[PDB]
């Protein structure tokens, strides 16, 4: 297991434009065309995002780079945030997992400063409790609570 794993695990693969839980227009393995309610405006952001007139449909192998190009992004979007960056380095390789899959749902700046601390301290109980005391938690709860466990216990115990 691995991040690209666990993300097409709680991402799923559609190739047709679709809403996400928010409603928002999304494409491919969780790739967030536009909040915007247009899907004129979201097919727009696709084309442009792929390259070419794609009717609102694109290709698995375009899927995939999507997604490369988006856990890249999350990837950078911690290492370039000061607050961020510190509580990812002192993380193992799986718990840096649950992060980068944080900031893929939820974007660098989308309230997280105590369960930043307490990860960063090592408490991983008392973070599981702070973490799932969220919007998040409440509005995608077993998303939420894989991820959880993931940084509860250090394991792919939840995808497995
Ligand atoms: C758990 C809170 C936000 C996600 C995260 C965690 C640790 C390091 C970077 C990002």
């Amino acid at each position: 297991m691995n991040i690209f794993e666990m993300l097409r695990i709680d991402e799923g693969l559609r190739l047709k434009i679709y809403k996400d839980t928010e409603g928002y227009y999304t494409i491919g393995i969780g790739h967030l065309l536009t909040k915007s309610p247009s899907l004129n405006a979201a097919k727009s952001e696709l084309d442009k995002a792929i390259g070419r007139n794609c009717n609102g449909v694109i290709t698995k192998d375009e899927a995939e780079k999507l997604f490369n190009q988006d856990v890249d992004a999350a990837v950078r979007g911690i290492l370039r945030n000061a607050k961020l960056k510190p509580v990812y380095d002192s993380l193992d390789a799986v718990r840096r997992c649950a992060a980068i899959n944080m900031v893929f749902q939820m974007g660098e700046t989308g309230g997280f400063t105590n369960s930043l601390r307490m990860l960063q301290q090592k408490r991983w109980d008392e973070a599981a409790v702070n973490l799932a005391k969220s919007r998040w938690y409440n509005q995608t709860p077993n998303r939420a609570k894989r991820v959880i466990t993931t940084f509860r216990t250090g394991t792919w115990d939840a995808y497995k």
